[PDB]
This record gives structure tokens, C-alpha cells and sequence, in this order.
């Protein structure tokens, strides 16, 4: 369940989400050791709002539609370790939780 | 700094210090527990903010404070007990401030 990723040191690395067609997101939740993110629905070209919630992640987070993947840029060593989405949908479960374990390298 | 503790009874409510001293520079609070817990920002205009929750663990039972931006969180539950951390982002430096809270929880 804890799915890895490996991400370069100053480069981009996605998170994957994926979220299916039935299914209606009202907001995304990401935390690490801080909280990174929240996201929420675009339009019919925007793409996934995203919102920032600390500092060190500020200009660094993506999403991307319609899956709601995360991307986290310019990546840093102080990136790594655990994430965690709380994918909350208009319908049940209503709340949803993905694990992932970030690893940064220096390439 | 440190952690600080605060205790609360089941059913209940319990508030969580902020002590904003100085609003109308908060751009937005993000709780984190266990698990996510909420979102507050400015009210458009007001005294007070408002919450988004964000795990349905804390649905319906988030409040905040104006203008302080201290915490309520009512209907209080067993499992709401542990570690909270709120990452309060404002307009000027350091742009991100975090406090660290311990929630111990009794019975009713």
C-alpha cells in the first residue's frame, strides 16, 4: 500500500492518483512532514487548483487533470519521506487515504 | 518552540490556543493530525474565518475563532486524541509559523 517513488534532485517527480471517471473530487488533502498542498476541481480547460499551505513547498506543486496527479518540482534532498493524500469525494467512503515514500537522489 | 497540551472531554468541546495577534495577516491555517483535519482563511469580511475540513473523521464538527483564529473542534471523540500541528502561512516572513499541540481526551 505504501507505494514508492524516486525523484532526481532538482528535477520533477508525480505522485500517482488517478483518480477514475465515476468518482467526484471536492478537495485533495497532501501532507508530508509539514502539509504540502490542498487541491481542488478546475474547469473545462484550467486545471486542478492547487494551494499551498507551506512555505518550503511554495512554486513547487502541480496538478494535473483528470487524473489529479501530483508534481512536485525542483526537487530538494529535504523532499523526502513520507506523503500522504486524503482524496475527498462527493460520495462515500467520502474519504480516501494514499500512502507513498519519496526518496530523492543527486544525479 | 514546545508542545503544548490541552485537554478535552468526550462529547464535548475543546479549543486550541492560536493567539493570532495580528489577523488580518493570516492567509490560511492548515491542521494536520493523524490525519487531515482542516483549512482556515480570512472570512471575505468579518470577525471570523472560515473552515474547510478536509477528512470526513472531523465532518461538521471543525469551528474557528475570530479573531484569534483559535480552534474548536466539538462533538469531541476518542479517536480525536494525539498530535496536532496547525502551519499558519501569513503576508510577511517567515511566511510559515507551525505550532504543535497534544490533544488528550477523557471520558464523558
Amino acid at each position: 500500500e505504501i507505494f514508492t517513488v524516486n525523484g532526481i534532485l532538482g528535477e520533477s517527480v508525480t505522485f500517482p492518483v488517478n483518480i477514475q471517471e465515476p468518482r467526484q473530487v471536492k478537495i485533495i488533502a497532501w501532507t508530508s512532514k509539514t502539509s504540502v498542498a490542498y487541491v481542488t476541481p478546475g474547469d473545462s480547460e484550467t486545471a486542478p487548483v492547487v494551494t499551498v499551505t507551506h512555505r518550503n513547498y511554495y512554486e513547487r506543486i502541480h496538478a494535473l487533470g483528470p487524473n489529479y496527479n501530483l508534481v512536485i518540482s525542483d526537487l530538494r534532498m529535504e523532499d523526502a519521506g513520507d506523503y500522504k493524500a486524503d482524496i475527498n469525494t462527493q460520495a462515500d467512503p467520502y474519504t480516501t487515504t494514499k500512502r507513498y515514500n519519496l526518496q530523492i537522489y543527486r544525479r
